[PDB]
C-alpha cells in the first residue's frame, strides 16, 4: 500500500521561530546517544527525580517505581494491581447522580529486585536507551559502574527482566512470602515459585537464566538473598492462575527489548499498523500482554490469544498474546472532511441561519481571537473559521452570499495573521533540547517568560500541544483550502511545524521528536508533559475532543495540500482514537474495563496512567465534566467520533436531567451535543441558550439543521 511514517516536511523551524534551549533538562538521560527525550510518553518519568522516588512507570500490567524507600534495600519495585480502591467526594447537587468519584491503585510493594551490595548505598541510575515502546534503565553501584543491573522495560511485558552484572540478587516484599518451591522439588535452582499472604494471593515465579543456578536464603519474612554475586539474566513473572505455569515456563528464555512500528494504508479505505517486537532471541515464543482495543482490532492470522489475563492500571484486563508481530487494522476510516455529511441544512432554517451568520460575522474578530492566551485564542479562530467555511462552500451548503463569504474569509485572515507571524500575546519558540515548539509564557524571566511553569496550561513544559495547536491547524487548513495562494509559503512552513511538533511520524525529520503526543500501544494521545516534582500518577488526558480536533486539523491539512500519507495517517489515528475512546473513556453500557458504578458515570473524567478522577481541572460541576467531552463540536466529532448510541445513553443517565437547568454557556455545549440525537428539540433551545466562547449560534443551528432526522 502506502507508507504513513514519512516526514511531513524537513523545513528548518529555526527560520520561523526564535531559538531556545529548554531550561528544565532531563536528569538521567544518556547524553552520548543522540536520541530525543520524550516529553509526553509513558517512559518520561524515568528521566527525572520525583518526590520520595514514588513517580511510577507503567508498561502494564506491571507498575514500576525506582528506588522508593520502604521494606529495605532500594531497587526496581513491582506493583501488579489485581484490585483497585474506589472513592467519592462529599455528594453534591452540582454532581447529581454520583457515588463513585475516582479509581486508584494502591502504592504497595508486591516485590522488588535489588541486591545486598545496596544495603548501605543508593544506586546510581541512567536510562541508557529507549524507543517508543521501551526504555533501558540501569542501576549501578556508585564508583563501581561495572556492578549494575539492566532493566529492559517494555510495553506489555509478561515478566520483569533484570540482567545482573557482578551483583548479588536480592528479592523483597511488603508482604510475607509464605512459601518457596524451588525447581518444583535455603533454596537452589533456576526456578522459584513464591506465594504472598496478600489478597488476592500473589504468586510469582523467579527464573535465573545465567550460567549458574541461584541459591537463595530467607534473610527475613520478605527477603530472599543470593549466596554470591550473579552475572546473567533473572526474570520474575506474576502467575496469574495455576493453569498458566507451563505457559510462563516455556517463554522464560525470551524477553522483549523494544519494538519497531510501521504503518500502511490499504487500497480498500483502511489502514493498519505493525508493531515488530524486538527480543533477545527467537528460541521460544514471545508472550506479550495486550489492551482491550488490541483484541478487537488485531489481525489474528499471526498471534495466539491465551486466557492468561492480568489487570492493567486503568484500562481493564490485559490478555497475553503469543507472537513476534502485531498488525492492528482499522478498516473503517472516517469519511468526514470539511462539512457535515449532509452538507445542506433543512431549508426552512436557511433564513434563520443567514440572519445569525450575519450577526456573528459582524463580531470583532480581534477582540474575540486575540485573547490572554493561545488556547482561548485558538478557540476563537476555529469558530469563525467554521463560518468562513460554510459561506465559501455554498455550492454544497446552499448558503449563498458572495459578499458575506468574502468578508467571512478576509476578517478571518486578518485575525489569523498575527499568529502566522508569531506576534500574538504568547508567541512560540523552537526548542532545541526536546526538539519541538514551546509557548514563551511559562519560561523563565531570563527568557521573556512569566517564570510560572503553569502558564498557558503547561504548554511551555509540553502539556496540551495537541489541544492548543489543533485549533491553529484547523484554522490554517481551512484558510489554505479556501485561498491556496494567500501567504502560501509562510503558511505551509508554520502550519507544518505545528503539526510536526505534535505528530512527526518519522525521525529522519530530525528537527522534531517523533509522535510527541501519541502513544501507539495505548492507542490514544497524552496531554500531560514535563512535571518538575514528578508525575505521581503518570500521563493524563482530559479532553478527547481536543485531541480529535488536532488529527482532524491534520487530516484537513492533508486534504488542503494533497498530502496523501498525511491524510491517511491522520485517519488511522482518528480510528484508533475512536476505538480507545469507547474502550476506556466514554463508557457504553457493556463496558468491562471499569466497575459498574464508574461506568454509570458515562465518562471517565480526567484520565491518568495510575488513576481516574470524575472531576475537571476547572470546577466540579456535572456540565463541565461532560461538557469538555463535547467541544469543539465539528463534523468530525458530530458525524464520526460521538455516536448516537453514546449520546443517548449519556443523556438518559445524567444529562437530560440537568441540561434545562444550566444557565452558563455550558447549555450551548450540551444542547449542541443533544442535537446529535434530537435536533428537533435541540434546535429551539440553541435559538436561545448561551454559546461557549468557541461555539457560534449560526454554526450551532446549521449543524443541528443538518442532522438528517430533524
Ligand atoms: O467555566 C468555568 C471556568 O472555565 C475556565 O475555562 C475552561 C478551561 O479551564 C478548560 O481548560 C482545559 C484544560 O484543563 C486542559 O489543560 C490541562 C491543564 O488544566 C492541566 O493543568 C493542571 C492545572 O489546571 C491544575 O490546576 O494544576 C495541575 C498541577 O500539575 C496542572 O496539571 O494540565 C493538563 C496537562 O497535564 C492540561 O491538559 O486542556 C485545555 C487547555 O489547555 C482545556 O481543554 O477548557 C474549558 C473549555 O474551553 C474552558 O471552558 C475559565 O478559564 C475559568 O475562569 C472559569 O471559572
Ligand atoms: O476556583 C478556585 C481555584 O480553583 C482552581 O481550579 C481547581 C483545580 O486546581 C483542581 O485541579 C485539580 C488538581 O489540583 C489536581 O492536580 C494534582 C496535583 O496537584 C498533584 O500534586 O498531583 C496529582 C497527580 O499525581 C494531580 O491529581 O488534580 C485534580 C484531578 O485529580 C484536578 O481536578 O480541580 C478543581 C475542581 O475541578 C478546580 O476547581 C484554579 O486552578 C484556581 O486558580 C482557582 O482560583
Ligand atoms: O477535583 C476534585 C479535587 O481534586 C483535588 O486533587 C486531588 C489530588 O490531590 C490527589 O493526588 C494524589 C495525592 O494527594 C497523593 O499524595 O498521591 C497520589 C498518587 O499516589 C495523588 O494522586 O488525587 C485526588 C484523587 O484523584 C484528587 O482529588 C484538588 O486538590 C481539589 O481542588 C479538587 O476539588
Amino acid at each position: 500500500g502506502d507508507d504513513l511514517f514519512v516526514p511531513v516536511s524537513n523545513f528548518d523551524p529555526k527560520s520561523i521561530f526564535p531559538e531556545i534551549k529548554h531550561p528544565f533538562e532531563p536528569m538521567y538521560a544518556n547524553t552520548e546517544n543522540g536520541k530525543i527525550v520524550p516529553t509526553n510518553s509513558w517512559i518520561s518519568n524515568l528521566f527525572y527525580p520525583s518526590a520520595d522516588n514514588l513517580a511510577p512507570t507503567t508498561p502494564d500490567p506491571y507498575t514500576l517505581r525506582l528506588l522508593d524507600g520502604y521494606g529495605g534495600n532500594p531497587g526496581l519495585t513491582i506493583r501488579q494491581p489485581s484490585a483497585k480502591v474506589l472513592g467519592s467526594y462529599p455528594p453534591t447537587n452540582d454532581v447529581p447522580y454520583t457515588d463513585a468519584g475516582y479509581m486508584i491503585n494502591s502504592v504497595v510493594v508486591d516485590l522488588r529486585l535489588t541486591s545486598s551490595e545496596w544495603s548501605d548505598v543508593v544506586p546510581d541510575r541512567q536510562v541508557t536507551d529507549w524507543d517508543h515502546l521501551s526504555a533501558n534503565l540501569r542501576l549501578s553501584t556508585p564508583q563501581d559502574s561495572n556492578s549494575y543491573i539492566d532493566f529492559p522495560i517494555v510495553r506489555g511485558m509478561a515478566y520483569i527482566t533484570a540482567n545482573y552484572n557482578n551483583l548479588t540478587p536480592q528479592f523483597l516484599s511488603q508482604h510475607a512470602i509464605i512459601s518457596v518451591e524451588a525447581d518444583e522439588k535455603t533454596f537452589s535452582g533456576r526456578k522459584f515459585k513464591i506465594t504472598m499472604n496478600d489478597d488476592p494471593t500473589s504468586t510469582f515465579i523467579i527464573y535465573s537464566l545465567g550460567d549458574k543456578p541461584l541459591e537463595l536464603r530467607k534473610q527475613d519474612n520478605s527477603n530472599l538473598v543470593a549466596s554470591k554475586p550473579y552475572t546473567g539474566v533473572i526474570r520474575v513473572a506474576k502467575l496469574p492462575a495455576p493453569e498458566f505455569e507451563t505457559l510462563l515456563d516455556a517463554s522464560r528464555a525470551v524477553w522483549p527489548t523494544g519494538g519497531d512500528i510501521s504503518a500502511r494504508s490499504d487500497d480498500n479505505n483502511g489502514a493498519s499498523y505493525t508493531i515488530k517486537w524486538k527480543t533477545n532471541s527467537n528460541e521460544a515464543p514471545l508472550l506479550t500482554y495486550a489492551y482491550a482495543h488490541h483484541l478487537t482490532s488485531i489481525d489474528d492470522s499471526n498471534v495466539k490469544r491465551t486466557d492468561m489475563t492480568l489487570q492493567s492500571a486503568t484500562k481493564g484486563p490485559m490478555t497475553a498474546l503469543v507472537g513476534n508481530e502485531w498488525t492492528l487494522r482499522e478498516t473503517e476510516l472516517s469519511p468526514v472532511e470539511w462539512l457535515p455529511l449532509q452538507a445542506a441544512p433543512n431549508p426552512t432554517t436557511i433564513n434563520e441561519i443567514m440572519t445569525e451568520i450575519n450577526k456573528d460575522i459582524a463580531s470583532n474578530y480581534t477582540q474575540e481571537t486575540a485573547k490572554e492566551d493561545n488556547y482561548f485564542s485558538g478557540k476563537g479562530l476555529q469558530k469563525f473559521a467554521m463560518l468562513a467555511l460554510i459561506l465559501n462552500k455554498s455550492d454544497q451548503t446552499q448558503l449563498r452570499n458572495p459578499e458575506l463569504a468574502q468578508i467571512a474569509l478576509d476578517k478571518l485572515k486578518a485575525a489569523f495573521l498575527p499568529y502566522l507571524q508569531n506576534e500574538q500575546a504568547d508567541p512560540f519558540r523552537y526548542d532545541t533540547l526536546y526538539k519541538g515548539i514551546v509557548a514563551k509564557a511559562g519560561l523563565p524571566t531570563s527568557m521573556g517568560g512569566t517564570d510560572d511553569l503553569s502558564a498557558e496550561f503547561g504548554h511551555s513544559y509540553y502539556s496540551d500541544h495537541h489541544y492548543h495547536q489543533g485549533y491553529f491547524v484547523v484554522t490554517a487548513a481551512i484558510i489554505h483550502h479556501l485561498d491556496p495562494t494567500w501567504n502560501a509559503d509562510r503558511l505551509k512552513a508554520w502550519t507544518e511545524a505545528l503539526i510536526r511538533d505534535v505528530n512527526n511520524a518519522n525521525d529522519g525529520d530530525e528537527y522534531f521528536a517523533a509522535f510527541r503526543n501519541w502513544d501507539w500501544f495505548a492507542g490514544h494521545s497524552w496531554a500531560g508533559g514535563i512535571k518538575p516534582d514528578g508525575a505521581l500518577d503518570g500521563r493524563d488526558q482530559e479532553s478527547v475532543p481536543e485531541s480529535v480536533n488536532f488529527y482532524w486539523g491534520a487530516k484537513l491539512w492533508g486534504l488542503a495540500t494533497g498530502n496523501t500519507p498525511l491524510t491517511k495517517l491522520a485517519s488511522l489515528q482518528l480510528a484508533v482514537t475512536k476505538r480507545t475512546t469507547y474502550e476506556y473513556f466514554w463508557m457504553l453500557d457493556g463496558n468491562k474495563n471499569r466497575p459498574e458504578n464508574i461506568v454509570r458515570n458515562k465518562v471517565i473524567g480526567i484520565y491518568f496512567e495510575q488513576k481516574t478522577d470524575y472531576t475537571t481541572y476547572f470546577g466540579r460541576f456535572l456540565e463541565y465534566i461532560h461538557g469538555i467531552q463535547q467541544l469543539p463540536m465539528t463534523p468530525e466529532l458530530m458525524e464520526y467520533i460521538r455516536t448516537p448510541e453514546f449520546v443517548s445513553q449519556e443523556w438518559d443517565e445524567k444529562l437530560g436531567a440537568i441540561a434545562p437547568t444550566v444557565q452558563s454557556p455550558w447549555a450551548g455545549v450540551l444542547y449542541l451535543n443533544y442535537a446529535i440525537i434530537n435536533p428537533a428539540e435541540a434546535y429551539p433551545a440553541l435559538r436561545k441558550v448561551q454559546m461557549d466562547d468557541g461555539q457560534t449560534r449560526s454554526y450551532s443551528l446549521y449543524l443541528t439543521a443538518t442532522r438528517p432526522h430533524f
